[PDB]
């Protein structure tokens, strides 16, 4: 079974969707859902069958300048119901209840723009920021605290564009326009404490402020990689897949090739290069790749409307499997892809506010 289109439609504010989210979840019985974010909007559709693309309700900013860039589903961690967290050009985190679209409540501190939010794997409250602000910041949402900032002189030298956590969220690798990717460990004895005690507080129970950490020695760093903005970096196992605007995702790891990811130094001055999966017409700046839910699939959409996918079942990185899928009346940059969480269904988002449903056939 190949992937086919089977749909596609168009927001009515006609501006670049810059993210799009399957939840993965959704409940059983319940239809697939995904949420889209570009202008000053995020989108919730429902895929139901023979393609069709069902509108539920949107959010609207309230400010006429605000740009999302960025969403991330999570449920609370009492009630079982979705979240949502939207972000970007005001540098206001949202969290948006998807039922009713509703602001539930929302969080400052970034100096400026937020170009990507992610949940910890394992954990539906620790939210991670990335800012233009050169910064990391990471949320405990139960709590409504500011667990920690990573940045510094030895932190990011320019704007973060994206970040992502390992499998059990230990430790998270960052990137931006500084060229440079780097590792900030939170399975540390101060990072563990300080999450903690994030849970255990209770501004009407005390009288102290909570006390952000502030990382600012990040545990490996590289710019050997790319020589451009990284725009878009994911832990594939201990392995790195990282995109800059050079036409290639990068795979590859900190050390020499038989080095534990979790023996390595910060002075580390070696990567290894385990493959490169090359494509076309994509070297403008901001375009993400997305994995699965299995990390079985890849996809990345290139500057004229092009998919991109890797099936990446195989022995190693650089035996990954293409193919590509187009379609004549897609011609748009394809800013982001997202796959439902059994693989079945393919979103991408354009640059002239067009989403495009690809189904596995
Ligand atoms: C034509 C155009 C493009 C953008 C734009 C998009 N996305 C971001 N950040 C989000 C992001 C990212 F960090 C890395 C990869 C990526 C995404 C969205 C799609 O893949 N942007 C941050 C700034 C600034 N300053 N501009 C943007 N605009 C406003 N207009
Ligand atoms: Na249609
Ligand atoms: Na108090």
């Amino acid at each position: 079974y190949s992937f086919k289109c089977v749909n596609s439609l168009k927001e009515d504010h006609n501006q670049p969707l810059f993210g799009v989210q399957f939840n993965w979840h959704s409940k059983e019985g319940d239809p697939l859902v995904f949420a889209t974010v570009g202008s000053n909007r995020v989108t919730l559709y429902e895929c139901h069958s023979q393609g069709e693309i069902r509108l539920l309700q949107s959010y609207v900013d309230a400010d006429a300048d605000e740009n999302f860039y960025t969403c991330a589903w999570t449920y609370d961690s009492n009630t079982s119901h979705p979240l949502l967290a939207v972000a970007g050009s005001r540098g206001i985190i949202r969290i948006i209840n998807p039922i009713t679209m509703q602001c539930i409540k929302h969080y400052v501190g970034h100096g400026n723009a937020i170009n990507e939010l992610k949940f910890h794997p394992r954990d539906p409250n620790l939210l991670l920021s990335v800012s233009k602000d050169h910064a990391l910041r990471l949320w405990n949402i139960q709590t409504d605290t500011l667990v920690a900032i990573f940045g510094g002189v030895e932190g990011h030298r320019d704007e973060v564009l994206s970040a992502d956590y390992d499998l059990l969220g230990e430790k998270i690798m960052s990137c931006g326009m500084d060229h440079s990717l780097k590792l900030w460990r939170i399975n540390s004895k101060r990072m563990m404490n300080a999450i903690k005690e994030s849970y255990d507080y209770n501004p009407n129970k005390t009288n102290r402020p909570f006390i952000s950490q502030k990382i600012h020695f990040p545990d490996f760093s590289t710019r050997d990689i790319h020589r451009n903005y990284v725009d878009c970096v994911r832990w594939l196992g201990d392995l790195i897949l990282s995109k800059s605007c050079e036409n290639a995702i990068v795979c590859w790891k900190p050390g020499k090739m038989e080095d534990d990811i979790d023996k390595i130094k910060p002075s580390e001055s070696n990567v290894t290069i385990l493959g490169r999966f090359d494509y076309s017409q994509c070297d403008i700046w901001y375009m993400r790749f997305s994995m699965d839910f299995w990390q079985k699939m890849l996809a990345l959409g290139n500057q004229v409307g092009k998919l991109y996918v890797w099936d990446l079942e195989v022995e190693d990185p650089h035996k990954a499997k293409c193919t590509t899928l187009t379609h004549h009346k897609c011609g748009a940059a394809i800013r982001q892809t997202s796959f439902s969480r059994d693989s079945s269904i393919l979103i991408a988002v354009c640059d002239d506010a067009s989403i495009w449903r690809w189904d596995r056939l």
